[PDB]
């Protein structure tokens, strides 16, 4: 990401990438309440392939995941977590700020009921997440940078540029050099 600016494009925040041009959502830069795009099917078709690719090595996983989430769905979610507010921004969107809301985040899921966190599972979407044109977008060790302590399940499309970025090992934030970390 060498190196260009975040563009508002009005409904989102987005910065070009090196193929595409990739939207930005996280706690510095909201999307627009009523952005709703829904879930993006390009996305969506990758991350068949990628359930299956999984469940052909032999792991446990859903074809269930949770993508898109709406503005107002957002709001039940992050509400319920407040029951404190401190403890929710650490892992939960405030609503306008969750890459959810851009159809390109999805949530893999194991067939136990439960976001992904095995090991030998979170590490093959390390491995190979970007083989479908996904990063794992909250890594361990970078929830300086991106906000959010480390989600082993949450998976972002960008396309092409995964490669890339996964053999980086760094978050989109430190790659694009934007700013993440905390809300202002
Ligand atoms: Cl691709
Ligand atoms: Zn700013
Ligand atoms: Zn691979
Ligand atoms: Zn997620």
């Amino acid at each position: 990401g060498s190196h260009m600016e975040v563009v508002n494009k009005g409904d989102y925040y987005s910065i070009q990438g090196k193929y595409d041009e990739i939207i930005v959502a996280n706690k510095h830069y909201p999307l627009s309440k009523d952005y709703n795009p829904g879930e993006n099917p390009t996305a969506k078709a990758e991350l068949v392939k990628l359930i299956k690719a999984m469940q052909e090595a032999g792991f446990p996983i859903s074809d269930h995941y949770s993508g898109f989430r709406s503005y107002e769905t957002q709001t039940k979610l992050y509400q319920d977590y407040v029951n404190g507010k401190e403890a929710a921004d650490r892992y939960s969107a405030r609503p306008g700020y969750s890459e959810h809301q851009t159809g390109l985040a999805f949530d893999v899921i194991g067939t136990d009921g439960d976001l992904v966190t095995e090991e030998k599972a979170a590490q093959w979407l390390l491995d190979h997440a970007a083989d479908y044109g996904f990063v794992v977008r909250y890594l361990k060790g970078k929830e300086k940078e991106t906000g959010y302590m480390a989600e082993e399940w949450h998976l972002r499309y960008v396309g092409k540029e995964a490669k890339e970025i996964a053999e980086s090992g760094l978050s989109l934030e430190e790659y694009y050099g934007f700013e993440g970390g905390d809300y202002v």
